[PDB]
């Protein structure tokens, strides 16, 4: 794990991590279009939140040492500062697993337009025109909060986070 400087991003919790050239070249030959890590933040006294697995894309333009990440990714959006860096870790000999469901908790009205389409292939081309979910590119997580009051992830089987295969994966909506 390295400390790298970080800025939080404002558009969208599913925002691609945008990591410095110095990061990136922690991966050597891989695919530069299907990058992973796992990102930690430092926490109030001991310990640091938990290992979460993102999608990252090199950005040329940042800084070295350097990561841009979703606020919404963490448990609060900042509405005022907090801590300065995380730890990142680039994901190098492992790929990342692709979920047998996803479950979605969601408001009424979403809810609604989910159900006024007969299949579930557009349920989830629905919510990947909305959201930014990617198949087989973005990685999604149990209790994540897409939107505050309108649709949060309940849970995902068989690991709590990793990939949507939209022809594969099985999603499982809930009223609110």
């Amino acid at each position: 794990p390295m400390k790298a400087s970080l800025t939080f991003s404002l558009s969208g919790i599913y925002a691609p991590c945008s990591i410095s050239r110095d990061i990136y070249l922690e991966y050597g030959d891989k695919k530069a279009e299907c990058l992973y890590g796992t990102i930690r933040l430092p926490q109030y006294g001991p310990g640091c939140t938990p290992g979460k697995i993102v999608h990252c894309v090199l950005d040329d333009s940042l800084p070295f040492c350097s990561i841009v990440v979703p606020s919404k990714l963490f448990g609060f959006m900042p509405t005022q500062p907090t801590m300065d860096f995380c730890y990142f870790e680039p994901i190098l000999d492992n790929v990342v697993p692709v979920l047998d469901s996803v479950t979605f908790l969601i408001n009424e009205q979403l809810y609604s337009k989910l159900m006024d389409l007969p299949q579930e292939m557009q349920q989830i081309q629905f919510l990947h025109y909305k959201y930014n979910i990617n198949s087989m590119e973005t990685v999604v997580h149990s209790r994540d909060i897409l939107t505050s009051g309108l649709c949060q992830i309940l849970n995902c089987s068989p690991f709590p986070q990793g990939l949507v295969d939209f022809t594969e994966t099985q999603l499982i909506l809930v009223n609110d």
